[PDB]
C-alpha cells in the first residue's frame, strides 16, 4: 500500500536552471508527508509555446517565425548531461520515485520524452513520444518502437503515456500486455471530456490513473486520479495550482480484474492477433572493428 | 442529414407473441413523426433473466434449475423463420431501418444476436455476441469471427456491437477500420460511469454513438445519442420509459476528423500491425457431390 | 410425451416365412396397450449364424463350408421386394413405428441392413452397417457413407446403429451432429460391461438409448432402456424371453442439454474439425441417353 | 511390467506451502514398497473452492465476492518457479514417475494445469483444461490446442486427462491417434455413473484407465483402476482416504487390441477424416531483432 | 439343374441354304436326348474366309481381290428377314435355346454378330463384335456400346463374347455387373493356349464357361465345358467332329462365390470406379413429324 | 538382355534375425553367376500362420487366440529402420535389383507388404495389398490407392503384386497402363490352376510373369517364369526347394504387341474409360505451423 502526489504548478517558460529550483521547493514542500511517488506535467523543464503560431501560411515563412524558433531551441536539455545529474541527485538524497516531462535535443531536433527515475538516483529510461498532435508536428519529432518501457519497481509496475496517445487503442492494448498497474499520464490540454476520457481507460485496465495538468497565466487545467473501479479519489481541482495526494491500496486490482480481465481470459486469441514490431532503427550507422 | 430514435421499453417476459405487438405499436408511434432509424435494446425479444442465479454452487445442480432453463428455453426463436416474417413485413409497409436485440435458438444453444432490416424488408445479416460476459457463459454461446458486418446503406454506413464487447480495444480498432459513422450499441446494464465510457468511443471514433438500454420493475436503465465531438443531443432520461428523438448532422464527421483520424493518418503502420482471422469454422462438415 | 417397447425373442433360423408370423403375433399383443415404437433385435429375419466356424483354416476351404454356406444364402430377403410389402401392410393396419433388423442380399452377398417403416406403412430408408467385427467379415459386406439416415418423424428424430458401431467415437459424433436424441441400437452380444458401454452413450447424448438383445438356446441377451441422465427405467431382464416398455418424457432432453451440450457449446471449432465424405459410390456405373 | 499407485487424500485449501509437505510424506510412504508411478488428483496443490458461490446474480457483483476471490488468487502458483523445484528435487531423490494436479497464474488468471516429471528430476510438459464446466468458466481459462502432450516414457507412452474432458469424442480420438496405453484421468466428481463412463474409455482403448479422486469433509470419491479387458483390479474405495496400487501387466495390450483395434484398421478412412489445428496462439505478440 | 450341349461342325463355306439344313439335322440330332441349351462356332452360317490375303500389299489393290470380295458379300445374310424366320421355326418346333454365330450385311458392310433364341421361337437380340483382331479389320465392321445384352432366362442369365474379346478386361467386368453365370463364347482359332486362357475366367467369375470351335479341312479346333472351380467336365475333344454334352448344377455357384466374388465384395469402390457409355450412335439421323 | 533369379525355399517362421542370414546366403549363392534380379517369396521375413484357426467361432475369443497372436505379432518389423538397413547394406556391397515380400507393423496393426531396393542401396518404395483374400481379414490390415508403383529402372518398368490381386480385372488395367514389363508376382498358395491362371496375364499383357512360391515342411509350391508368347522357360519344379533361373529378352514384347496391344489400340475409348481415385487418405491429420 503506497501513496502518491501529483502537482499543478507551471514553468518560467524561459532560463530553464530558473525553473529547476521550483522543481526542488516543491519536490520537497510534498516530501514532508511521506509521498512515495511524485508525477510532473508534459513540458515542464523546456516550456510549451502556447499561443504562438510561428507564421506558417503554407509555406511563406517570414523572417519572425525564425528568430522564434532559435529563442526556443536554445532553452532545452540534452541527456544524459550536466542537466540531469542534478535532477538525480535530487531524488537521491531522500526516498522518493520521480516521473518528470521535459524536452531534448538532439542535433536540432525536439523531442517530447519523458524520465524515470529510482528512489537511489538512478536513470533507468526515457519514452519519447510516438506522434504530435496537430501543430506541433512542425517542430516536434516522432518516435519509435524501442522506447515503450516496462519498468518494474517494489511498489509495482509504473508506465506513461503523453497527451494524445491515450486514445489510440493499440498502444494501450500493448502497454496492458506488459502489466501496468500505475498508469502515469501528464497531458496539456484543459477540457471537461479529459475526465471522461481517463475512466474509461481506468475501466479497461485495472491501473490507478494518476494524470497531471499545468496552471498558468486561463488554460486551467485539472488533474485527478482514479481508482481501477471508476472512483476519483482526489476531485479535478479547477481552481488554483496545489498540491494533491491520495492513498493507493494495492489489493484493489486482484479483486478489480474478477469481472473484465483484458488481454487474460478476454480478447480471444482465436481470432484477433496484434503484433508489435520494436526495432530500434536509426538512419545512418557506422560500424568498425 | 437523418434523424433517429431509440427506445426504452422492456418486454413481458413470456410468451413472445405477446412482445412482438409492443413492437409494431412502439415502432408505428414512433413513426407518425418521420423519423428513420429505429434502434431496440439487447434481448428485447427472448426475454433477459434478471436475478434469478439457477441454484449453481460449484457442480451439484439441484432439480430446481433444470425446469427453470427448459422454461427459458421455450421462449426463444430461430432465424431465417416464421417470427422474422412478421418483423419484414413489419419495417416493409413503410420507409423506415431496423436493429433489433433477439436471442436465437440453434438445437439446443442460446445465441445472443442481433439483426439488421433495411427499408425493403430484406434481411441483411446478423451479429452474434464474441462472449458473455460473467455468469451468462453458463448459458449462452461464443460467437467467431465470421460474423463483424460492414452494412453500407443510402444514409451511411451502420454497425453494431453489445454490452462489454464495447470494452476491447482490438474489436473496435477492427469496427474502425471498416469505416462505422453510425455505431449502435445496445446494452443491458444501468450504471452512472456507461456515459463516460460511452463519450471516450465517440471521441476516438468520429461516430454518432447511439446506445439503447431497457426500464423495467428497479434497475432504471439510460439511454443517450453523442455527437462526434462529445456533444450529448438528447440526454440520458432515466425517469420512465419513453422515446428519445434527434437530427443527424452527416457533415459533423469530415469536420471531426481533422483533429485526430483513427486508422488513416495515426496508428503507425511501421510499428503497430494487427490482422483478424476470419474463418467461417464449424465442428462437422458434410460433404456431398 | 411417448412410451416404446423392446422385445428380446428369438428366430426360427430357418425357413424365413415361418419366423414372419411371429413377429405378426409380437407386434399385435404388443400394440393392445397403446404402444407407439417396437424395435426388434439384430438379424431377426434372415437369422445369426452362431458357434459355427464353416471350416476355414487359412485358406483349406473343405467342403463342409460352401454347402453350409449356400444353405445360409438360400434363407435371405432382398429389398424392395415380395418380403417388406407385408411388413409394410404389417405396420399400416394401425398406427405403431417400426424399425427391424434383417439381412438382405444383392447378387451373392450378404449386408447385415436396418429398416424403418412410419405409422403409414412407407418405407423410409435403410442403414447398413459400416464394418463387421471379426469373423462376419469372410461373409457379410461393408457399408458406405450415404446410407447413415435423419428420418426426423413427428415424435422426434430417430437414428440407429448396429453391435460394434457404437464403439467408434467419429460415428456417434457424427450422428450426434444431425440432432438425434432417439438412439436405438441393437445387438448380438450378451456381456455384463454392455451396460456400462450403453450408459456412457446415455450420458455423452441427451438421447433415450434403447437397445434390443435376443435370447434363445445359452447367450442370454439383456435389453434395457435409459434415461438421458443415467436412470434405468426398465431393467436388464436376463431370465427369459418378454415384452419390455417404458414411457419416454420429451421434456427431459432440454433440461439434460444444461450441463454438457455436445457438438454445440463444448467441442470448441477453433482446434477440432471433422469432415465426413458421404457419396454413393459404386464399382460399375451404366449410362445412356 | 510396472506398477502404480493412486492417492485420494485431500489438500489443506489454504497456505500452500503448508499442503507440500503432505505431499512429501504420502510419496514417500508410497515409494516404501517398489511403486513405480504415482497419480495425485484434481486441484491438489491450489485448492478446489466448492460449495461457494462467489455471490453472482446476472452480474450484481457484491462485496462479498472480491474480498473471496482475491483470497483465493493469493494461494496459487506459477511454473516454472520455486514452487516446481521443490517437486523437482522431491522426484529426484529417488526413482519414480510424477503426475500432479496444480493450479497456476499467469497475470491474474487462474488455469487448471496438469504437470509430468520423470525419474531424473526434469519437467517434461504441461496439459491445461480445454473447457471449463458450468460455473469454472466464471474464474479459470481456457486451454489452446498446442499442449496436448506425448510424452513417450522407457515404461510406456502417458498422457492425460481432466474431469469433463473424458466426454469429448474427438479429443479422445486425437489422444488415441498418438499411441497412449497409459490413460491417467484424475477428476474431482464423486457420483456412480463415473466408473461406467470410465469402462467404456477402457474398452474404446487399450489403455490402463487409471484415475484418482479427492475425499474430504460428504463428497465421497471413488478412485479405481481397470485393465483394457473390462476388469477391475483394485476397487471403488468409497470408504476413507487411503493408498491404492495393482500390477500393470503391459502384454495384455497386444492382446487386447486383436477385437477392437481403434484408429487402425477400423475408423474407415474412406468415409471419416479428423484433422486437429495446433497452433501457438497468443494476442500480443512482440518481435525484435 | 440343366444340361447344355456345344457342336464342333463346320460349314460347306459357299451357298447358304445348303449350309442351313445341316444345323437341323444336327440341332435335331443333338434334341433327340433331351437337350435344353445348344452353342454354334464363330460364322457358322456366313463363312469364315481362311487362308486368303486378298492380295493387299500396301495399297496396290489388284483385280484378284475385289471379285473375291463380291463372291464373299453374295452369302452374307441380313436380320430380321426370310433367312432367320426359318430358324425360329426351327427353334419353335419343339423346346431349345439357340444361339447361332452367323455374318450379317447392312449395305454393303459385314458385320460377325452372334443371336439369341428362346423355347417359343422369339428373336431376343444380338450381340455385334467390338473389334476384329488383325487383318479381319479390313473386311469388317466395329461395333458400337449399345448392344451388350443381359437376357434372362428361367434357367439363368445367359451372355456372349467373340474371339478376342475374352482378353479384354473392362469388356469382362462389364458382363460380371449384370449377373452372367452362362457365359458362351465362340472361337475360331485353335491353340494349346485357349484352354488356359478359359480356366481363369472361369476363375474369375462364377460362370459356367461353355465355349465353341469348328473342325474342317488341318486347324484341328477344341471345345470343351468348365465348372467355375476350375473342373473341366468334358473334355477338349482335338478328334474330329462330333456333339459334346454335360450337366450344369446351377447350385455350384453360390457356394463358388464364397471365396472370390467379383464386382461385390472386393473390387474396392473407394478406389476404382468404371463406367460404360452406352449410347446407340449413328451417323445420318432423320428426324420427321 | 537381362537375367532373372526366383527362389522357393521358406522361413523359420520366428526368431527374425535367425532367417535374415538365410537370405544372405542365398543370394550370394544366387549372386555367383552374374544374376541380375532376385524375387523372394511372400510373406518372407514375418512368417506366414499356415493351418491355426486362432479359435474364431463367431466371437467366442476363447484365452487360446490372443497368446497366439501377441506371439506372432512380436514377430514383424518395421520400415524404415534397424531391420532394412541390413537389407540395404546386403544389396549395395554388388550389383543386384532385389524385390522382398515382408511383414510391417504398424502401431499393433499388421500389414503384408513388398519392398523395392536397386543396386546402389536405395529405398525406392513399397506397396501394401490392398485386400486380404477369406480369413486374413481378422489379422491384416486393407491398402490404399497411393500406393502402386511405377518404378522404372534402367533395365525396364518393375511392379508388383500379392496372391490374390492378380485376379482382379481393374488392378491390371490399372497396371497395364502404366507400362508394366516386368510383372514379378509372389504368391502363397500351391495348387494346378495357379499356372493356368498366369499364363493369361503373360497373355493379356506383355510382361515376363516371374512369380515365386515357397516350399516347406505338405503344401508344394511351384514357382516358375513365363516369355509373353505363352512359353514356360523355366518349369514348374514341384520338387523340393532349389534356384530357379532364365535370360529375359527385351526385344520380345515389342514384337508380342504387335497382335493384340492393351489400353492403346484396343480398349476402345469411346465406350469404356476407367479412372482410379488415389489419395493418402488418413483418419487423424495434425496440422502445425
Amino acid at each position: 500500500i503506497v501513496r502518491a502526489t501529483v502537482v499543478q504548478a507551471s514553468t518560467v517558460f524561459y532560463d530553464t536552471p530558473a525553473t529547476l529550483d521550483k522543481a526542488e521547493r516543491l519536490l520537497s514542500e510534498a516530501a514532508e508527508n511521506g509521498s512515495q511517488l511524485v508525477v510532473f506535467p508534459e513540458a515542464f523543464i523546456g516550456g510549451y509555446p502556447r499561443g504562438s503560431t510561428f507564421e506558417l501560411a503554407i509555406g511563406s515563412r517570414t523572417a519572425k517565425g525564425r528568430d522564434d524558433f532559435r529563442k526556443y531551441h536554445a532553452s532545452a536539455i540534452d541527456v544524459p548531461g550536466p542537466e540531469v545529474e542534478r535532477l538525480a541527485l535530487m531524488a537521491k538524497k531522500y526516498k522518493v520515485y520521480l516521473v518528470m516531462g521535459v524536452i531534448e535535443r538532439e542535433g536540432y531536433t525536439l523531442y517530447c520524452t519523458v524520465l524515470f527515475f529510482d528512489s537511489q538516483g538512478l536513470f533507468l529510461g526515457k519514452h519519447r513520444k510516438l506522434m504530435p498532435t496537430a501543430l506541433e508536428r512542425c517542430i516536434w519529432g516522432f518516435g519509435d518502437g524501442s522506447t515503450i518501457p516496462v519498468f518494474d519497481t517494489p511498489i509495482g509496475k509504473i508506465g506513461a503515456a503523453i497527451c494524445w496517445e491515450n486514445r489510440m487503442p493499440s498502444l494501450r492494448t500493448a502497454m496492458y500486455a506488459k502489466g501496468i498497474e500505475i498508469y502515469c499520464a501528464p497531458t496539456a490540454d484543459s477540457r471537461e471530456t479529459w475526465l471522461a476520457s481517463m475512466t474509461h481507460i481506468a475501466l479497461e485496465g485495472g491501473c490507478f490513473v494518476l494524470s497531471a495538468n499545468q496552471f498558468c497565466r486561463v488554460c486551467a487545467g485539472g488533474s485527478s486520479i482514479i481508482s481501477p473501479l471508476g472512483i476519483v479519489l482526489a476531485g479535478p481541482n479547477y481552481r488554483g495550482e496545489a498540491l494533491i495526494t491520495a492513498d493507493l491500496d494495492l489489493g484493489d486490482i486482484a479483486r478489480a480484474k474478477f469481472d473484465f480481465d483484458v488481454v487474460g481470459h478476454y480478447s480471444r486469441p482465436e481470432v484477433f492477433s496484434l503484433n508489435i514490431r520494436e526495432h530500434p532503427r536509426k538512419a545512418v550507422s557506422f560500424k568498425t572493428s
